DNA sequence: GACCACGGCGCC
DNA sequence: AAAAGGCGCCGTGGTC
């Protein structure tokens, strides 16, 4: 492309080039735009970022986060990355799309405003005659984009003297531990190392293997294997326990007050929008999606999570998402029934696996059920089951048996479901998301079942990653109005940040804008929590 | 120093 | 571990 002055004419796609892939973090080392056979190379891209209308091309939310950081208001527009995640959602890298769709992913600025360019150009064309890809383009993903910019460059507050205070207290657990553990075995090693850890258990002690690992076949020593060796040998227990602490400490307790952004005081995630199989997002850089919450501990460490001073946190959760929105698809009576009547098939669930009334079952245990019965429904083992259970393998059977035949529809809908994705080779969420699946005609029984796990999974949660988004894109100008602000997205979980004067006033718009967000066959309904900290706000 | 596969495990 | 699906990050062992 003809060289020219900077700035670009407006509609030019930019290229640019960071020294770190954390945009909060990196510096901008080159900015460049292309347009109408030319490319403009600014020759100081801070300064040059204010003559830019928008953010469009390759990441463009990894930009408009920059800029935001810089307090400019410089929005994302087209991304090439969002048309070819559309098309096809292995397409999650620049990489690899522009590989695939024309071109090179370079380090120089002036090669990706010219790549950016061309790859929207080859893949619009594409997207035409794909009237509901477009459609999640143009309605979903692209306003999306904008909505993470802000979430991205807002970050979230962190109780940091908290945090190290809490450090020292579990690093005296973890001592005390290995003390123990060390005893028990004889003799010191590295308990961080599962390998030498195999060959205390199992050539040591004596302890019987019960499985192998994946890639290696080495004997497992997963939580799996020594739960069902608790009572074998008092070492055990105690590796549990610092399997625990010390995955805590190592993952959470440590990095995290370190990652504060010196601006903003604040922590700042990533959401990736072109990472996952089923249009679900991800977090990275931290991940704040997987923030504990199932251990005492774990709830220490969510509590670290804070609304900034005179605010408050509003968490916002759909209930049961993914069975509601398998009767939707599914169009079973007996489902949709159930939540007709407002009925809990998590805390039934729970009220059979622990034996007691269903008033009488505490969070721990629907959250136990919770797993249950997402893993019945996409193809777990009785043998699983009863484990985890500790039931015998009869009994397991059964509970998966009473569970579909409660639910005529939903087999025939995965059959029908299966059929077609070997037929057009890919399955698709009411919106039309796709999902390619070849191995679904594999000749290997194995391999074409985890296939099949995976093809008639996808609708169900990308449906409700769908939903999501959707909520999302018409919540945020909503709270943009209200003064509250969006802060992080957990799958089927919002996050809010309000002024606690409104606090109430935005948990009540918020709940009713997630279940009015696009009505199914059956109510859609949300829990909301308000709390000066995380874990408060889930209650 | 950086990458990698791996086993493992935090969340949904 | 085992016929749940979907993620990202940890330390280890290893290479470069
Ligand atoms: N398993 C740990 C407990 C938390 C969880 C979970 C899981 C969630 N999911 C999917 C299904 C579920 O509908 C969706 C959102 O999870 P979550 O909000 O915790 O469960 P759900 O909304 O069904 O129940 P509530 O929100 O508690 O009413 O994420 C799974 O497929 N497997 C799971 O194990
Ligand atoms: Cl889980
Ligand atoms: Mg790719
Ligand atoms: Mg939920
Ligand atoms: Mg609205
Ligand atoms: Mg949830
Ligand atoms: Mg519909
Ligand atoms: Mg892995
Ligand atoms: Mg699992
Ligand atoms: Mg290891």
């Amino acid at each position: 492309l003809e060289e020219a002055p900077w700035p670009p004419p407006e509609g030019a796609f930019v290229g640019f080039v960071l020294s770190r892939k954390e945009p909060m973090w990196a510096d901008l080392l080159a900015l460049a735009a292309a347009r109408g056979g030319r490319v403009h190379r600014a020759p100081e891209p801070y300064k040059a970022l204010r003559d830019l209308k928008e953010a469009r091309g390759l990441l463009a939310k990894d930009l408009s986060v920059l800029a935001l950081r810089e307090g400019l208001g410089l929005p994302p527009g087209d991304d090439p990355m969002l048309l070819a995640y559309l098309l096809d959602p292995s397409n999650t890298t620049p990489e690899g799309v522009a590989r695939r769709y024309g071109g090179e992913w370079t380090e120089e600025a002036g090669e990706r405003a010219a790549l950016s360019e061309r790859l929207f150009a080859n893949l619009w064309g594409r997207l035409e005659g794909e009237e509901r890809l477009l459609w999640l383009y143009r309605e979903v993903e692209r306003p999306l984009s904008a909505v993470l910019a802000h979430m991205e460059a807002t970050g979230v507050r962190l109780d940091v003297a908290y945090l190290r205070a809490l450090s020292l207290e579990v690093a005296e657990e973890i001592a005390r531990l290995e003390a123990e553990v060390f005893r028990l075995a004889g003799h010191p090693f590295n308990l961080n190392s599962r390998d030498q850890l195999e060959r205390v258990l199992f050539d040591e002690l004596g302890l019987p293997a019960i499985g192998k690992t994946e890639k290696t076949g080495k004997r497992s020593t997963s939580a799996a294997v020594l739960e069902a060796l608790r009572e074998a040998h008092p070492i055990v227990e105690k590796i549990l326990q610092y399997r625990e602490l010390t995955k805590l400490k190592s993952t959470y307790i440590d990095p995290l007050p370190d990652l504060i952004h010196p601006r903003t005081g604040r922590l700042h995630t990533r959401f990736n929008q072109t990472a996952t199989a089923t249009g679900r997002l991800s977090s990275s850089d931290p991940n704040l999606q997987n923030i504990p919450v199932r251990t005492p501990l774990g709830q220490r460490i969510r509590r670290a999570f804070i609304a900034e001073e005179g605010w408050l946190l509003v968490a916002l959760d759909y209930s049961q998402i993914e069975l509601r929105v398998l009767a939707h698809l599914s169009g079973d009576e007996n489902l949709i029934r159930v939540f007709q009547e407002g009925r809990d098939i998590h805390t039934e669930t729970a009220s059979w696996m622990f034996g007691v009334p269903r008033e009488a079952v505490d969070p721990l245990m629907r959250r136990a059920a919770k797993t249950i019965n997402f893993g019945v429904l996409y193809g777990m083992s009785a043998h699983r089951l009863s484990q985890e259970l500790a039931i015998p393998y009869e009994e397991a059977q059964a509970f998966i048996e009473r569970y579909f035949q409660s639910f005529p529809k939903v087999r025939a809908w995965i059959e029908k479901t299966l059929e077609e994705g070997r037929r057009r080779g890919y399955v698709e969420t009411l919106f039309g998301r796709r999902r390619y699946v070849p191995d679904l005609e594999a000749r290997v029984k194995s391999v074409r079942e985890a296939a099949e796990r995976m093809a008639f999974n996808m609708p169900v949660q990308g449906t409700a990653a769908d939903l999501m988004k959707l909520a999302m894109v018409k919540l945020f100008p909503r709270l943009e109005e209200m003064g509250a602000r969006m802060l992080l997205q957990v799958h089927d979980e919002l996050v809010l940040e309000a002024p606690k004067e409104r606090a109430e006033a935005v948990a009540r718009l918020a709940k009713e804008v997630m279940e009015g967000v696009y009505p199914l066959a059956v109510p859609l309904e949300v829990e909301v929590g308000i709390g000066e900290d995380w874990l408060s706000a889930k209650e």
